[PDB]
């Protein structure tokens, strides 16, 4: 590699300038050395998704210039490693992560076979935030990029609710240094996990404090009304597919739904709870498998709280919040075996086109 000029990642044209820089920053002590075995087996997966897609630009150069961007922005964080507050906000300017965020995305994401189910209730779901209520979508969670999924699958039809989400995120989503880029550009509440609390238990402690103050600022923020918060009540991504059979999402805990619902009922805006169905799993399955794959997300209908539970005691708190949130996880099911159907066959999205639709098409 001793001929190869090579500058900045912000210079970079070329697969081999790519790593003549990453050789470089990591000579100079900038990044850790296994970043090169790492973005190394990145370079090559990635490379050929891109070169697979048959998407109009979609050639060598192309990849050059996202993977250079991902890894300038991962040089930055080791650098200028950047604190997650606890309501924190789409970092736009002098570096635009969100924009980051979705160029990586749109190209994995095969529009052509992709869908957004029931425009009209995003509609409602606008009319509710715009109304000054509060509005939680209960989600299941499939890649790291489902927040790209999310924006780029509502951007035409719905743009406010694409850019002004708010995903209750923590752990390595906030933590890990090669991660936090992509988060900085979407608004989070960072709310760390129960059972990963005690990963090193000096870092115990600065995460229960920032999920207090997260607390705070989430009361604060719904009391205020227009929030539209995404939280994935089984607590991380879908667990790996199945290798023949029937396959759902993974199981919502019932402690995360009551969350949600507790903070919107005492606030004094009206609050609503809405399933949430991704299809997401084939762009990048849980290093990073990256496919072009087709993806689709759907809300169903707005959960009625008390037509859910009311048949358990008030005092059994335990029934209720599994009733809660069972309700939630159901209808998350069956609009995901749609959502599967539909974007793994032309034809069944064709006869279906009234619900599941392509608006940027």
């Amino acid at each position: 590699m001793a001929q190869v000029v090579r500058q900045k990642f912000k210079d970079v044209t070329t697969e081999q300038e790519f790593f003549a820089v990453l050789q470089d920053e990591i000579a100079q002590g900038h990044v850790p050395k296994l970043l090169m075995p790492a973005f190394q087996d990145f370079y090559n997966n990635y490379k050929t998704a891109v070169l697979g897609s048959g998407v109009p630009g979609a050639d060598e150069a192309l990849v050059a210039k996202i993977m250079s961007a991902i890894a300038d922005r991962s040089v930055h964080e080791f650098v200028e490693p950047y604190t997650f507050p606890s309501f924190h906000h789409r970092i736009l300017e002098p570096y635009n992560y969100y924009q980051f965020g979705q160029n990586y995305v749109r190209t994995l994401l095969d529009f052509s076979k992709s869908v957004v189910g029931h425009l009209a209730r995003f509609d409602e779901i606008e009319q509710q935030i715009a109304a000054g209520e509060n509005v939680v979508l209960l989600a299941n969670h499939q890649t790291e990029a489902d927040p790209g999924v999310f924006a780029l699958l509502l951007e035409h039809t719905h743009p406010r609710l694409a850019t002004d989400v708010i995903y209750v995120a923590g752990d390595r989503v906030v933590t890990d240094p090669l991660c936090k880029p992509f988060s900085m550009g979407r608004n989070l509440f960072c709310v760390h996990s129960k059972k990963r609390l005690d990963d090193i238990p000096e870092l115990k402690a600065s995460k229960v404090a920032t999920n207090r103050r997260t607390l705070s600022a989430m009361t604060k923020a719904l009391n205020e009304g227009g929030r539209l918060l995404w939280i994935a009540p089984s607590g991380g991504r879908d667990r790996p597919q199945a290798d023949t059979g029937a396959w759902h999402p993974d199981k919502f805990d019932p402690t995360a739904v009551e969350l949600m619902r507790q903070l919107l009922s005492r606030s004094a805006p009206k609050g609503h709870l809405y399933p949430f169905a991704m299809y997401s799993w084939e762009l990048m399955p849980p290093r990073r498998l990256t496919h072009f794959a087709g993806t689709g997300i759907s809300v169903c209908k707005e959960l009625d709280v008390d037509s859910i539970v009311s048949s358990a005691a008030v005092e059994d708190k335990a029934t209720r919040q599994q009733l809660l949130a069972t309700a939630a996880w159901q209808a998350v099911s069956d609009e995901y075996a749609i959502l599967e159907e539909v974007i793994g066959s032309e034809d069944a999205r064709r006869q279906r086109s009234d619900v599941y639709q392509q608006p940027w098409a």
